[PDB]
DNA sequence: ATACCTCTTGC
DNA sequence: ATACCTCTTGC
DNA sequence: ATACCTCTTGC
DNA sequence: ATACCTCTTGC
DNA sequence: ATACCTCTTGC
């Protein structure tokens, strides 16, 4: 029935036990420069919370699922894996709403052209740590010497995690707290598993074959890192970093392979208004001057005429391919999108956010179910496979049903096939963007892949560094012990049950530049209005929640 | 949710309902999330035809490939495409003594897990209804062009922009060790002869 | 039901309340030199627990398994002797597995050619001390002032004693909390016992004489050492020391007497493959040219032939020699190994570990048997008596029984002996290695005797320091009272319930030489594989363990 | 070249030898000699 | 033109 | 802030 | 350590 | 007081 | 008197 003692504070320049080490920010500047540059300085402040750790232990765990794969057709369904399992816990921040909040990415979005990232530092203050002791009265008691752990990989020697991949950074409100997430990691394991199908006979191979010792790596924080200590008084900050890595623009592209370079001259001019009157060329298709990449024919039509290279490319879908580790879909970078499409014709590509309170669901709508939405760029790189077709190079038109492969005609007997599910047209002359931000779901910064040769893009962040990336932040709480314990024991040690509160503060900065009109027509612009207005706003009971926006609004010339 | 004790069979549960989870995926139709359709940042690897015999001018040739293929479904047996095998006499490592003309030889398999393993591939529906049916997916085992013994595998291709790779490694003793460019106007991002 | 009062913290440059003290770092570093020296410095931190000791005294103890021994036949198996008993703690952490992981032991030893020992230097920080008080809920409150009291005994006043002999070294998981032992020494006593058989008549003399008063010692912390006093705020250091002690090798020999030399000219040599076609040297053995030892005969022989000196000695076995204290078994440098052994074979000379889970032992694995093993050096520098034997000096050969001993006939007309377990051949001529590390249960650094004439070696640590070796540190828990004290009093003092937790964190640097091809075949070298894969790895629970690992893999000349 | 370092708690792979392999490196009684082949990219990296 | 199984008892 | 059982590997 | 809804009544 | 799996983007 | 959709490859 104690309040444990109140203890006494001693007092140096950076600390003490009554006194703050921090300061809290989380406040958004513009500065504007000349020449329109501007510098964008984004501060964010959190105030963490988190428990001491399951088990002071580091566990190398296997999942397997193979019940629900066992199936037959639900290769997809896939979810085996090995992993190793932390005590401690990682603060990930790399997401756009951490930074911003609607009001910015307005403006950003609507004057700027192309935005930089600059720099990022982060720091952790005013720690607190409390003990839980237990009719069920619960008391806190402050532990004034318990310790908080801190470290930082900035070596990257640990395995890149990023969390925003599974929506676990942190919250994106100022106004509440939030918590960092337990860290974990690959493991090595070899598998096995054929593709069947709901016809499929028996039991197709569906295995775990184990480890090859080879690829084994098992790391430990301790090990590689510098732990620092903090109590009450003790604060911690990271340098500041600086990326190295490509602009990302805030425009984007509408000309597709139809739309470069000098239309056909019309010689014939309609003379009344109405969307009836088109204009025409006035010539032969037959009889046309100009160029094309076919030796056959003297056909020049839109669809022939010779362009310089070729927006975007084709590739298979849904394709998995499979590894030493199991099957797994693969990536294009386009995507699709406009007119034929509207959310359901919804394609390979297109990218799918899901997530919970933290991270712009409705704070107060029940029910755990996550919230979702497919991002739709406004870059117009994508393909539309109905429309594609080959045919014979003999080129006799109208073309024979001899002398053409459709969309329509079924690959491999199979109805529900074709060509362009397996077609692919990267090569040479393609040429394309990288992906768009997304607000407020998009990961932000990347690290880029140790191999000899690279991506020449990530989809899941716009920004990839060339260089070392800021290195991850591990916390966790020091174990506090009860008297008695004995290590030469089998069981798991007790600990006094303890766990921790700290703030958070980052600083991320970026780079940009104004844009400035340059056609007649006024453009696309982000606003509000009767029917969104409500989604920037708390409800009657502190509802509140994250819409997603686009990113590159306006257009620019492609060519 | 965790095992609780020791043994091989006690395995770990995520503990969520496949469609329930939360995260990314470059499928826009469901709201499944799995760790083969979960997004990763890029591709590791590739695929590519095989056996390829393509011509020019002077007659057929082999595609080469870069990556190979290695690990536990292999065991020399599997040896495919991808794998380089030398061939060689006395002066170069065969056996001095032993006589008889005949060659001596090896595969090597390189330890970098980059290659691919086709029967695994697949490639459905974009409806992606599940569990699947037959008319709605493409198999390794499914015959192409009415021929039994091809699959789309073998004319399948997925390099692109994001694939991402490494060079082969060396080979003692008998790998070549550097090697000319090509003096064309665009080049080959490496060479499958030396490193 | 009070928190005690949290008491407040004021602040000095090194220290408060609220402020750490210490930093946590249990990394390894190679710093590649010039010539190829490598300096390794390797950090090491532990968290450690301790309670107040049992009782503020020092007392006197006799330990008699009289009974045991009583038996006739059982005389290795006396334990009696006499100790002080302290209420200090020692915190030792002298032995491998405390600094090095298995990932670092491998580098080391596959890359090195020998290594030095330099510097050594810890420190002890970031203090708590806590209260326990008492339906059964207890609580634990910190007492923020009380004590730790710690004593570090530069001067070696202190009797030395090197835990790992006992496996009491602090543990070997950075991740995992541990303990110092409590101390206590060798007091002085005499005492007599008998040898004696099954087949043994009577009651062989068997008795604890006492106490030569001459030989009387009795230490005490207190009267010895200052003893420092920490509170939370506290933190304390040692200087570095540097050691004074030879390289140790990691590389071994294989060549016994046999291999010493010019081999002998073969004048006929084989002319096909095949296992079964051997040379030969074409010379009658008692026609050859060459030099011997021995002034009687012609012959000569491989086993007959000069060498220049001799490797290795036998020594008896398993023998135990007594003096004032008591029998004890005689050791033996060499120990034996190769092909005629297996672990089977295992034989005086190799040592054998054994230890709980806090040094190796598998953690999950329950049940308090001991976990161990007998490391067998790579150094072909053993014998096998089997092979020996002794012969008239005639020489007159094919040999008859007369003429010879061997390991076969019976001594003293005991069926179980020969000569070989008496024999001695050390001598002048003996030429032979030093022990080789143990990982990671072997100590690394070992005391020398103040006698005047010395060791060439131990047995039990690679490096013995030549000069002073660095002081034991104890400590212990400072006597918080209640508030009835009367030292006139007979009966013990209560206490509170006291106890702490400190961090310890250590520094070893050691430096070493890469080493470099010479021969043509590779050679040895530590790896992992599928069968010991999972040895380096924990378990789905946490379940850690940490295997013996041999040391001086690579060959080299001896001659 | 550059000398590499450990990162990992577990020893890693390692090119041996062994009483499999042990006579691929020395000459027959008669002189007979041979070169198998070996690997190169023994350890592992992170890729990401 | 020999230095402790390389270069290198060099520099 | 460790030197050969003190102070004191100081001075 | 408050300046006209940011940074910044700074520089 | 984060640099490309150590020390060490140090010196 | 042409520089990457302005002024402005200026200053
Ligand atoms: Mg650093
Ligand atoms: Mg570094
Ligand atoms: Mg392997
Ligand atoms: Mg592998
Ligand atoms: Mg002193
Ligand atoms: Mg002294
Ligand atoms: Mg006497
Ligand atoms: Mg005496």
């Amino acid at each position: 029935g104690s309040g444990n003692g109140s203890g006494g504070g001693g007092g140096g320049g950076s600390g003490g036990v009554g006194i703050s080490t921090g300061t809290f920010n989380n406040q958004t500047e513009f500065k504007f420069l000349e020449n329109g540059w501007v510098e964008i300085t984004a501060n964010s402040s959190r105030l963490v919370h988190l428990n001491m750790p399951e088990s002071e232990n580091y566990r190398r765990v296997v999942v397997n699922n193979m019940d629900k794969t066992a199936v037959n057709g639900n290769m997809a369904l896939d979810d085996i894996h090995a992993q190793i399992v932390t005590p401690w816990s990682l603060v990930d921040a790399n997401a756009w709403g951490v930074w911003f909040n609607p009001g910015d990415w307005q403006l950003i979005v609507n004057t700027m052209s192309e935005l930089h990232l600059v720099s990022f530092e982060q720091e952790i203050f005013n720690v607190v740590l409390k003990t839980v002791s237990e009719p069920p009265t619960k008391v806190y008691n402050n532990d004034l010497t318990a310790s908080l752990m801190v470290a930082l990989d900035s070596n990257n020697t640990m395995p890149f995690t990023p969390a925003a991949m599974r929506s676990e950074t942190l919250g994106f409100y100022p106004w509440k707290p939030t918590i960092p997430t337990p860290w974990r990691y690959y493991f090595q394991w070899d598998r096995t598993l054929i593709p069947s199908h709901t016809g499929t006979s028996g039991t197709p191979t569906n295995i775990y074959h184990g480890t090859d010792p080879d690829d084994v790596q098992f790391y430990t924080i301790e090990n590689s890192v510098p732990v620092h200590l903090l109590r009450t008084g003790d604060e911690f900050a990271t340098g500041t970093f600086f990326f190295d890595c490509k602009p990302c623009r805030l425009t984007h592209t509408w000309q597709t392979n139809r739309a470069l370079g000098l239309p056909p001259f019309l010689n014939s001019l309609p003379q009344s208004e109405g969307a009836t009157n088109f204009g025409d060329i006035g010539v032969q298709q037959d009889k046309r001057r100009g160029v094309t990449q076919m030796g056959n024919t003297n056909y020049i039509t839109e669809a022939t005429i010779m362009r310089p290279a070729e927006v975007g490319y084709s590739a298979p879908y849904y394709s998995f391919e499979a590894s030493t580790q199991g099957p797994f879909k693969t990536p294009i970078a386009a995507g699709r999108g406009g007119a034929q499409t509207d959310e359901n014709q919804a394609a390979d590509g297109n990218p799918r956010y899901a997530f919970g309170r933290q991270h712009g669901q409705k704070t107060t709508t029940t029910g755990e179910t996550p919230e979702r939405f497919t991002y739709i760029a406004h870059q117009d790189t994508g393909r539309y496979p109905e429309g594609d077709w080959i045919q014979n190079i003999n080129f006799n038109l109208p073309v024979t049903n001899d002398n053409v492969l459709l969309p329509t005609d079924p690959i491999g007997g199979k109805t529900g096939i074709n060509y362009t599910n397996i077609f692919n047209t990267y090569g040479p002359l393609t040429a394309l963007n990288n992906v768009p931000p997304v607000y407020p779901n998009g990961q932000i910064w990347d690290k880029e892949f140790d191999t000899d040769l690279k991506p020449r893009l990530h989809v899941n962040a716009p920004f990839v560094c060339q260089n070392n990336c800021p290195g991850q932040l591990f916390v966790k709480v020091a174990p506090n012990l009860t008297n008695e314990y004995d290590p030469d024991a089998s069981a798991n040690m007790s600990r006094i049950v303890t766990y921790s509160d700290f703030w958070w503060k980052g600083k991320l900065v970026f780079k940009a530049k104004l844009r400035a009109s340059h056609t007649w027509n006024p453009i696309q612009q982000m606003s509000i209005n009767v029917d969104n207005q409500f989604n920037y706003v708390p409800s009657n009971i502190g509802g509140m929640k994250i819409v997603y926006e686009k990113s590159q609004l306006a257009p620019r010339k492609l060519y």
